[PDB]
């Protein structure tokens, strides 16, 4: 079960990004809590988002989906979700559902178990559970502390709580979304440094779109007034994941043509939009649009840059360097080693197969492209990023075979078909 990509002469066109899973689940939850009816456009249809919808429906939240499931109108509860029966909700493998719902269902006086697949029951959630119990939530870890399944009997007060931001930002995100509906003001102190601050930015912006301000003190203390209620904005467009645009912007830079991506824009708070600036430095032409970003081909030159700030689209720079003149160095990317799997090793290994000369430093990667690309079966490591990164190899006279291509279905099942639509094959 692989997908062989035939060589592409040239690409040019428009690609609409589906919704971010992150944004999609956050917005569904806030619309479920909000006063009024929210219309969500560009919603992601993934099975994680399905579990989020099925959970909300089991919670009594009424909504209607479009035929293609990318448009959803939600009748907001105007308050904490209430369930008169005990529930047990299976969230599959949707942590971006598990975490926000774990926090939000500490509101009220319910009795709900959250669980999912063994992979998720292996994803730690104790940093969130501690903070919630600290503000008064009754949470019972039915098998083991730090991980689902979770029995949630509510009771979240607010008050002085702490959360560890050193491992994941998503714990803080779940806390922040829940806090405004607590009876007390909530003061959230971050233990160490805060990882992944732009996702925090995303969550805060969504919350403000729903009418709730937060005092963010240097990403070290967050003050949320209690007693509030979210107000529907009416329409809300779910913005596509910024990392997913990187592959098509790189496609245009390499072998356009011009590639325009919609679902993202010049004024997005997502960090990885800054990917585009890197292509501009490599010689490509970037046009910064309001609800789109476009890349037109210029002669690509290699770059030497700290990529600390864009960990997910930096991988895309690693494959696009195969087409730039010179040796590219991607610096301060130790983040890649401390992941689910070591991306630095993985990217080096799979780059060497297509002919590249790869240095694997402690926290950097140095890439010298081959004079001629080689055909290879690229292992993708359960990582949709890998599949989408090495899909660019066909932007040459050389095919490439991607292994486990369905790993992209997680965030972009239509990735290759859209890639195809903008392609002219050699």
């Amino acid at each position: 079960e692989s997908l062989t990509l035939q060589p592409i002469a040239r690409v040019e066109g428009t690609v609409n990004l589906p919704g971010s899973k992150s944004v999609s689940n956050r917005a569904l939850l806030l619309a479920a809590l909000a006063r009024g009816t929210t219309v969500l456009t560009n919603l992601l249809d993934s099975d994680d988002v399905r579990h989020m919808l099925n959970a909300l429906s089991a919670l009594g939240v009424q909504y209607t989906l479009s035929a293609d499931r990318t448009r959803c109108e939600v009748t907001g509860n105007g308050g904490p979700l209430r369930s008169a029966a005990a529930l047990e909700l299976f969230l599959g493998n949707a942590g971006t559902a598990m975490r926000p719902l774990a926090a939000a269902l500490c509101l009220g006086s319910n009795d709900i178990v959250l669980t999912g697949e063994p992979r998720m029951k292996e994803r730690p959630i104790g940093h969130l559970v501690d903070a919630l119990r600290q503000g008064g939530a009754q949470i019972d870890c039915l098998e083991q502390e730090n991980y689902p399944p979770l029995r949630l009997r509510g009771g979240f007060q607010g008050g002085n709580v702490e959360v560890d931001g050193s491992v994941s930002s998503q714990f803080l995100t779940a806390l922040l979304m829940t806090a405004p509906l607590a009876p007390q003001d909530t003061v959230i102190v971050i233990k160490g440094d805060l990882v992944s601050k732009p996702y925090i930015d995303i969550t805060l912006h969504l919350m403000k779109t729903f009418g709730v301000e937060v005092d963010n003190q240097s990403y070290q203390r967050f003050v949320v007034r209690g007693k509030q209620q979210y107000q529907s904005p009416g329409d809300y467009l779910v913005e596509g994941d910024a990392s997913s645009a990187s592959y098509f912007l790189a496609a245009g830079a390499i072998k356009g043509g011009t590639v325009k991506v919609t679902g993202i824009g010049r004024n997005s708070v997502q960090g990885d939009i800054r990917f585009a600036d890197v292509l501009e430095k490599m010689g490509a032409t970037v046009t910064w649009g309001d609800d789109f970003i476009a890349c037109t081909h210029g002669e690509l030159k290699a770059v030497d840059m700290d990529m600390n700030h864009i960990p997910d689209a930096a991988m895309t720079i690693a494959t696009a360097a195969l087409f730039a003149q010179g040796t590219t160095t991607l610096r301060n990317i130790y983040n890649w080693r401390v992941k689910e799997t070591d991306r630095l090793f993985a990217m080096a290994t799979e780059l060497r197969k297509v002919g590249a000369e790869v240095e694997e430093g402690e926290d950097y990667i140095r890439i010298t492209p081959p004079a001629k690309l080689k055909y290879a079966e690229i292992g993708t490591y359960n990582d949709h990023r890998m599949a989408m990164c090495f899909s660019l190899v066909a932007l040459s006279d050389t095919p490439v075979t991607i292994l486990d291509p369905k790993c992209t279905a997680k965030t972009f099942p239509d990735y290759f078909e859209q890639l195809a639509r903008i392609s002219t094959l050699a």
